[PDB]
């Protein structure tokens, strides 16, 4: 349909999906499937999105919404009401807790344990990335990073990523070999999203790393994407303990 399944090895307890723009109700640049509320559209129409998606994806309960800050903090999903979801990650060790992270060229993160008993998602835009939130939303497992799974969501690929030095900078201030993922193309460089990723991960002690085969902003059928469109839509990653 309209969701990708992860191409992972997906513990029995353990169920996830990632939206693309099909099979919603925005009209253009939102077209359809718009589950961002603070990018202009309609907010009946995201109502609507966020509806076909629960049921598209059989969602045993409403996905936690974060406010995402492009930071590294984790919101562990204890039970709503919640007092601040000031956050960027989500961890869930609760049967029937949906984590969700919303993006249009961000990475979004999924994990899960070996065992099926913890999952999280986490929003890894260049700067939250950068500043370690992979690194934050590993370290909420209980689980030790060599039975944790990740799984590189759609997000811009280095065809795609043209960044400033300033970008560059700022990776290899916290981890010089960040180098590597950032290829000179004109007067600025191209980033690799998916190599930071597997670099922070590699860090922590996660090695079973699945997906990183797609990119936004090539792949415009598919997905929405803030570079390629600047007004458009957002798509969200979420898994869930069943
Ligand atoms: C992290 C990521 O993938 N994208 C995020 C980033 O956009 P980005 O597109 O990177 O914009 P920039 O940060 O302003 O710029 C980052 C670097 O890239 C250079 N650049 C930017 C645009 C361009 O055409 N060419 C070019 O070279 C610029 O000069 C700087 O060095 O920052 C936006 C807020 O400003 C976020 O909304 C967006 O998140 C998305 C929605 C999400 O959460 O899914």
């Amino acid at each position: 349909s309209k969701l990708i399944v992860p191409q992972w090895p997906q513990p029995k307890g353990v169920a996830a999906c990632s939206s693309t723009r099909i099979g919603g109700v925005s009209l253009p640049p939102y077209d359809s499937l718009n589950l961002g509320a603070h990018c202009g559209d309609n907010p009946d129409h995201v109502e609507e999105n966020r509806k076909r998606l629960f049921a598209a994806g059989n969602l045993p309960s409403k996905p936690v919404w974060l406010e995402q800050v492009h930071g590294k903090d984790v919101l562990k999903l204890t039970g709503e009401p919640y007092a601040s979801k000031r956050a960027d990650a989500s961890y869930s060790n609760t049967p029937g807790t949906v984590c969700a992270v919303m993006t249009a060229d961000a990475l979004p993160v999924l994990f899960c344990n070996r065992a099926g008993t913890e999952v999280a998602a986490a929003h890894a835009g260049w700067r939250g990335l950068c500043a370690g939130v992979l690194e934050e939303t590993v370290s909420c497992f209980a689980d030790n990073p060599e039975n944790i799974l990740a799984w590189l969501g759609p997000a811009i690929g280095p065809r795609a990523f043209e960044v400033g030095g300033e970008v560059r900078e700022a990776f290899m201030a916290v981890d010089a070999k960040a180098s590597a993922a950032f290829i000179q193309h004109g007067d600025k460089y191209l980033a690799d999203i998916y190599q930071l990723a597997r670099q922070r991960l590699a860090n922590v002690g996660v090695e079973q790393i699945f997906g990183g085969d797609r990119c936004t902003y090539t792949e415009n059928e598919t997905f929405f994407s803030y570079r390629r469109d600047k007004t458009t839509g957002r798509m969200a990653s979420f898994i869930w303990l069943i």
